[PDB]
Formats: structure tokens, C-alpha cells, sequence
């Protein structure tokens, strides 16, 4: 009741009741919440996930200052990681030292003083291997695609410094970040002894025409959607011959260490032209650049390590692009603070009543598969099959809650008293060899890539799997006590969503059992596409401030957006023929079924940049949040009955698509 009457509130005042629901259903949901609630200084995008993240911080403060020392090794570690970092009157006795020394162990760099030596591939083995860096490119181990059980080496592009090649590229005439990230070069570059600007500025400059080349060899993310199609396996003797600069059989073996590798390890490649190019770029320039590159490189995976010089520089360079290290904390040792997580923010109630609303919304999505007008029933059937074989993880992964397993996995890492610096390094070296190891081993549903107290969730194409972290088995998504219609729309969205994400233009590509190999007939697979070009064009009638909104670019996430809705509501309309109506919430003048499509919406209510809404509509494989709201309730049948939208009002157009 007074939980209804609060909850009641916070819907009423999130609304704008002066917009019509049929014209523009997000800002009638969420325009008082825009309207009221403004960027805050720390952020440039705010909204639910914004929100509720930094109410979990707040949590782990608690959790990880014990006095009882009641806690695991791994739980122990995170406490001394903690405490290490949160010590910053040794921080500041320390200054760049750290760094500015771990350099010179690794040979230095013309910014201290001169340089001049024959030492690349080693320095290259080291920082990624050592450091977790990832200059020229990115190498790592997860599942072969094509091979689920196994895992491969994967060789893909990496190496720049900031989010996104277009900023390199665009921004040389719109706006110059690139002024802004050449100061941060230059001023990190003093922090770290480089003295006169005027030999600081020139160095530094030519990292960034390197980055930039980077970047302009680097491949746009709309020729990197559809895996089969950039999906290359080689050998490391067709690897060697493709790209030459590396000698690759040593620096596999030296990385992978402590297994072999010979020239017929299969090796993932995303981009052959890309890698060809890479190796002519490496071959082309001079060693101190190289160097330098590479250094620069390590310097913004740990310049976040040292004082409070550098943070100032993080900060000031972010307003362009002590919590602090609660975040860092379970960024590196998430798995780590897990349990204490969980036993504080998951009753096991939780898990159990969320494994019953991931059936419920299965078994609507299947009834829509069931149902499905555009592909044969033979098709439908092997869809079904897929379905049924999805493999579900709520709240948390088994391994963490037994302390056995747990410290088994961590017990490599170690954690030193006020050496937060090194703890850090010791932790990447550490990462490093987590992956490593996993070279031959069988992937497993149990790892997860996310942790407990994440606010977000996920798919895998190749465990077929959805993951559900339990910090975002929380308000507004879940609670308990709430009304089902707010439930089914907001956690039962999230599943829908999910689950969807099975079927998309890139998990359906993907099999039952996690391969990619084709299981439709061409038939079924050009049918499939004929209803994706709906919600493409839909899409791109979509527009924010002035500009455009990509429809071929937002397809995968509003194909899950749209079954996810539509898998939600028929589940709920489920529950409500099991068990029957509810009551309705008071001051509101809406029935359950409404609120369901209401709640969905006020999940997404969200601000943002006016910078970062040019930007997110060509980065962002999401919609915009208003038109993931609208795009979803426009082809909803079911939004505009209940909400009685007029045959063509805004809210209710009569191009409906829908896929799944
Ligand atoms: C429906 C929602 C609860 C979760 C939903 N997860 P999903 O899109 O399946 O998958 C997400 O996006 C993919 C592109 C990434 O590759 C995934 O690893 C994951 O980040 C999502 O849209 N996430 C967005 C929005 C979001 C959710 N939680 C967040 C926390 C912080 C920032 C954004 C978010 C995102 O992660 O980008
Ligand atoms: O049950 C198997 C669990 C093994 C845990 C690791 C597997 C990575 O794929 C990850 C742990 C985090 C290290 O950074
Ligand atoms: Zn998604």
C-alpha cells in the first residue's frame, strides 16, 4: 500500500501527463523525469543503469570496510586492494616513481632523454603479455566460433587511445578533441620528466599522426557486424606470411607460454588486409616512434594508478570525451567482491522467483515462435530447438559462492598493503595469464563476462547462454513486492531482450550448440532478412537533433528490443490468465495492462550530452533510449489498443514490423 502510494509517485512524477501517450509515448512517460532531473557533474549520460550503479558502489564501500576480517582470500584480497588504493597520502609520497621506473625497466623512451635500441618485439611481448596493453592489436583467447568447445587465439584492431577511430577522423574538421587529447599527451608527458614543451609537443604529436593512421587503417564497425563473413581462420605459418613484421611463432610461444605453439595453430583473424597492413606500417617506421607508441600506450592503461597530478588530467580530458577505486576495485576483482555482494543485495528468494519469470517469458517467446508467419514450420522447429537449448545464469556464477573455488581462482593474484600501483600491474600480469591458461581448455557456462554487481546483461552466441548479474535483479527492474505489470515489463523485458538476442541478425548465425554454421535453409535466411528491412527503415525514420538515426546500424538491438517487449506482455497476459487480475495502484488513472507498457518506458527515462547524442547515433549499437520506447510500443498492437492510439496516430504507425 504505502509501497504501492510511494512507487505510484515516482511513476506520476516521471510522467509529462500534458503530452499525449499516441504522440510520443516516452516523453508522456518520462518527460517529467527529463525535465526535472539534469546531467550531474560526474556523468554525461544519466538515467536507470546511472543510477542504480552508483547505489551498488555506495554498498561495496560497507562491504569492503570489514573491521571482522570475516571474509575469504579472494574477499581478503579485495580489501587489501582496496585499502592500497584508498591510501593516497602514499600516493602522493610516491608520484609518477612507479611508472616513470617501470619504464626504464622496460628501456624508456625518447621523452627520457634520448633512445636507441633493438628491442621491439620484446618490449611487444612484454606489454601485452605483462601489462594487458594492446598496441597495433588486440590478441587474446575465447570460444572459436566455428569449434564452441574449443577456444582459439583471436588476433583483431586495438591500439588507440580514444573510444572510437572517427574521432581521429571526423573530428580533424568537427570539433577538436584532437587538441585536447595532444595537451593530455603533452602534460602526462612532463609529469613523466619530459621537461621542455617544445621537445615534449613534437614527440607527442607524432604518436598521434601514428594513431591516427591506426585509425585510418583501422575498419568501420558497420563492415565488422556479420561474423561468418569476417571470420578467418589461419595457421601461424599463413599468420607470418600475412603479416611479416612480427615473428609470430616466438611471440605466440613467449605470451601462451607455458604451452607450444607450431605452425599449424589455428589462428582467428578478423581483418587480413588490416593485420597485411599493420605489418607494413611496423616495417615502414622508425623504432623510437615505435617505442614511444608503444610506451604511450601503457601509459593510459596506468597513468589511473598514480597521483593526484594525473587524475586531475584524467578528469579534465573527460569533461572533453573518492569512489574512485570502489569502481577499480570491481572492475579487477568483480568475481572477488561477488559473494559479499550477493549476500548483501540477494535474497535467494530472488533467484528462484527469477528463474520462474525466465520460463514464463521462454515459453511466450516460443509460443511466438510457435506462431511465426514468416518462416516455414521447419524453420520454426529448429528455432524452437534452439530455444529450448538456451542456458540461463541468474545472480551470480556457482564457482564464487564455494570459497574453494573461488580462492583457487585467485590465488595467483596478491595484494599488497599500500602499493596500489604495483597491486594493479600484479593484477594485469595476473589477467593476462587467466586468459592464457585458457588456451586449452574447454570454454564453460559457468565463466561469465560480466560480475555480480554489474548493472547490465547478456547473451553468448557461442554458449548459447543469457546471463542475468543480480545488480540489475534489482529496482526498477525487480522487486518483489511490486506489481507484476511493472515486473513482466521490467526484468521480463530485459529476459524477452535476451533471449532474443538468440535469433538476431548475428546470433542466428549461430546454432544450438554455439557454432556458427548454417542450420536454415537460404529460403528461411532470405525470409528472415525481408522482416529485418522493416525495422531498418523504421529505424532510420528516426532522427535527434537534426541528424539522422541508423537503421542497418541499430538492427541487432531492436530486434531484441522488439521481441523482448512483445515476449514480455504475452507472458504477462499468461500470468494474468493463470491467476487473474490484480488490483490497480490508486492516483494513477491506469489499468495493469497499461502500466506494464508504462513501466517499460520509465525504465528507459534518460538524459544525455548534446555531444554525446551525435555521437552515440553513429557508436551505440542501441537505439537512442526514446526510440528504443517508441520504436518497440510502434509495433505494438497491443500498446495501441490499450492506450486506444488512433490508425495512424504518431504512437501507432501502420508499417508494423516484426521479426520475432
Ligand atoms: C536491456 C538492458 C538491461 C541490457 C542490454 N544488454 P545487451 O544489449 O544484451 O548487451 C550489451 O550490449 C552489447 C552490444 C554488448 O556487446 C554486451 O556485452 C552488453 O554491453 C543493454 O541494452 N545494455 C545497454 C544499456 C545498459 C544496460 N546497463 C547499462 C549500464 C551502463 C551503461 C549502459 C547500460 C548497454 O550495455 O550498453
Ligand atoms: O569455473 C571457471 C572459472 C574461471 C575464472 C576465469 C575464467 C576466464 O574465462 C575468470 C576469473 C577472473 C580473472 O580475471
Ligand atoms: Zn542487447
Amino acid at each position: 500500500s504505502e509501497a504501492c502510494v510511494s512507487v505510484t509517485s515516482s511513476i506520476l512524477s516521471s510522467m509529462d501527463p500534458t503530452v499525449d501517450p499516441c504522440h510520443d509515448f516516452f516523453s508522456y512517460a518520462c518527460g517529467g523525469w527529463i525535465k526535472a532531473n539534469p546531467v550531474p557533474d560526474g556523468h554525461s549520460r544519466w538515467g536507470t543503469f546511472s543510477n542504480l550503479w552508483e547505489h551498488n558502489q555506495a554498498i561495496i564501500k560497507h562491504l569492503l570496510e570489514n573491521s571482522t576480517a570475516s571474509v575469504s582470500e579472494a574477499e581478503r584480497k579485495a580489501q587489501v586492494y582496496y585499502r592500497a588504493c584508498m591510501n593516497e597520502t602514499r600516493i602522493e609520497e610516491l608520484r609518477a616513481k612507479p611508472l616513470m621506473e617501470l619504464i626504464e625497466r622496460l628501456g624508456g623512451w625518447n621523452i627520457t632523454g634520448p633512445w636507441a635500441k633493438d628491442n621491439f618485439q620484446d618490449t611487444l611481448q612484454v606489454v601485452t603479455a605483462h601489462y594487458r596493453t594492446s598496441p597495433f592489436f588486440s590478441v587474446y583467447v575465447s570460444a572459436d566460433s566455428k569449434n564452441s568447445n574449443s577456444n582459439v587465439i583471436q588476433v583483431d584492431q586495438s591500439g588507440l587511445g580514444l573510444p572510437s577511430r572517427d574521432y581521429y577522423l571526423n573530428k580533424t574538421e568537427n570539433e577538436k578533441v584532437l587538441t585536447g587529447y595532444l595537451n593530455y599527451m603533452v602534460q602526462l608527458g612532463k609529469l613523466l620528466g619530459g621537461g621542455d614543451e617544445e621537445a615534449i609537443r613534437p614527440q607527442m604529436q607524432q604518436i598521434l599522426d601514428f594513431e591516427t593512421a591506426l585509425a585510418n587503417i583501422t575498419i568501420p564497425q558497420e563492415k565488422r557486424r556479420d561474423e561468418e563473413l569476417i571470420y578467418h581462420k589461419v595457421t601461424a605459418a599463413e599468420l607470418q606470411t600475412l603479416a611479416p613484421a612480427i615473428n609470430w611463432l616466438p611471440f605466440l610461444n613467449t605470451i601462451f607460454y607455458p604451452v607450444e605453439i607450431n605452425e599449424s595453430e589455428p589462428i582467428v583473424v578478423y581483418d587480413k588486409e588490416y593485420l597485411e597492413q599493420i605489418s607494413t606500417l611496423i616495417n615502414t617506421t622508425d623504432r623510437c616512434l615505435l617505442n614511444n607508441y608503444m610506451i604511450w600506450n601503457l601509459v593510459r592503461k596506468t597513468s589511473s594508478f598514480l597521483d593526484q597530478r594525473f587524475q586531475d588530467a584524467d578528469e579534465k580530458f573527460m569533461e572533453v570525451m573518492w569512489k574512485f577505486c570502489v569502481s577499480d576495485t570491481e572492475n579487477n576483482l568483480g568475481f572477488a567482491l561477488g559473494p559479499m555482494f550477493v549476500k548483501a543485495t540477494f535474497a535467494e528468494d530472488s533467484k528462484s522467483i527469477a528463474t520462474e519469470i525466465i520460463l514464463e517469458i521462454k515459453k511466450a517467446f516460443e509460443e511466438s515462435l510457435s506462431t511465426l508467419k514468416w518462416m516455414d514450420e521447419e524453420t520454426r522447429k529448429s528455432a524452437k530447438e534452439k530455444a529450448d537449448a538456451i542456458y540461463n545464469m541468474i545472480g551470480y556464477p556457482n564457482f564464487i559462492m564455494d570459497p574453494k573455488e573461488l580462492d583457487k581462482v585467485f590465488n595467483d593474484y596478491t595484494a599488497v598493503p599500500d602499493l596500489y600501483f604495483e597491486n594493479a600491474m600484479r593484477f594485469f600480469n595476473f589477467s593476462w595469464r587467466v586468459t592464457a591458461d585458457q588456451l586449452r581448455k574447454a570454454p564453460n557456462r559457468d565463466q561469465w563476462s560480466m560480475t555480480p554487481p554489474m548493472v547490465n546483461a547478456y547473451y553468448s552466441p557461442t554458449k548459447n547462454e543469457i546471463v542475468f548479474p543480480a545488480g540489475i535483479l534489482q529496482a526498477p527492474f525487480y522487486t518483489r513486492s511490486s506489481p507484476k505489470a511493472l515486473n513482466f515489463g521490467g526484468i521480463g523485458v530485459v529476459v524477452g531482450h535476451e533471449l532474443t538476442h538468440a535469433f538476431d541478425d548475428q546470433g542466428r548465425e549461430y546454432d544450438k550448440d554455439g557454432n556458427l554454421r548454417p542450420w536454415w535453409k537460404n529460403s528461411s535466411v532470405e525470409a528472415f532478412k525481408r522482416q529485418t528491412e522493416c525495422m531498418v527503415e523504421q529505424y532510420s525514420n528516426y532522427s535527434v537533433n537534426g541528424e539522422p538515426v541508423n537503421g542497418r546500424h541499430t538492427l541487432g538491438e531492436n530486434i531484441a528490443d522488439n521481441g523482448g517487449l512483445k515476449a514480455a506482455y504475452r507472458a504477462y497476459q499468461n500470468w494474468v490468465k493463470k491467476n487473474g487480475a490484480e488490483h490497480s495502484l490508486p492516483t494513477l488513472g491506469l489499468t495493469n495492462n497499461q502500466l506494464f507498457f508504462l513501466g517499460f518506458a520509465q525504465v528507459w527515462c534518460s538524459v544525455r550530452t548534446p555531444e554525446s547524442s551525435h555521437e552515440g547515433l553513429i557508436t551505440d549499437p542501441h537505439s537512442p533510449s526514446r526510440f528504443r520506447v517508441i520504436g518497440s510500443l510502434s509495433n505494438s498492437k497491443e500498446f495501441s489498443e490499450h492506450f486506444r492510439c488512433p490508425p495512424g496516430s504518431p504512437m501507432n504507425p501502420p508499417h508494423k514490423c516484426e521479426v520475432w
